[PDB]
DNA sequence: CCAAGTTTAGCTAAACTTG
DNA sequence: CCAAGTTTAGCTAAACTTG
């Protein structure tokens, strides 16, 4: 019920995004129009898991585009201490609330 | 190519991994016994994609465990400069 | 408790990649 | 070409989480 976009936010999310029209329609109805995921499961004959994933794809896409300014995602295999530091960097940024 | 394992690496690989006996059989058949994926596609009535995925789940598992002692894969969203630092570190291998 | 939503190994399609 | 293998959005099952 919580977790939502504007049309403008939504349009950003789906720009470039490689997904079909069903996914788009489901995500808009849920994220923009505040309708329950369950009415799309029912109406489309789909499990609730499928609908949660559809909504998730558009959600995730929006987040990947709204990372704090200047910030980058990074992944790497690191030795223990260097890995610990990344954990601490993040965790100290989470305990910045 | 062509990626392969002993039955002992294979076991190390899948330890702690949630994986069914079918994925196990396909992965063993291909990575240990050296058989081709197409074999299992027919014998089990699966698509090539499914077999290709089965082999992948185990291979990725092995990869994560043949990593050097203490080494860990990590992911984060950081300020560029800290990301720069992580890339610099990660290059050092 | 309840009902809605989440998660993840594992499947398909079908376009793509490799040798 | 073709044979075999890769990729990834989309789906399920059904345990688990959330409100």
């Amino acid at each position: 019920m919580k977790k939502r976009l504007t049309e403008s936010q939504f349009q950003e999310a789906i720009q470039g995004l490689e997904v079909g029209q069903q996914t788009i329609e489901i995500a808009r109805g849920v994220l923009v129009d505040g309708k329950p995921q369950a009415t799309f499961a029912t109406s489309l004959g789909l499990t609730r898991g499928a609908v949660s994933q559809a909504v998730h794809r558009v959600w995730a896409a929006f987040e990947d585009k709204n990372l704090p300014e200047g910030y980058a995602r990074v992944t790497a295999v690191l030795p223990e201490h260097q890995a610990y530091i990344v954990r601490k960097w993040e965790a100290d940024a989470k305990k910045k609330q």
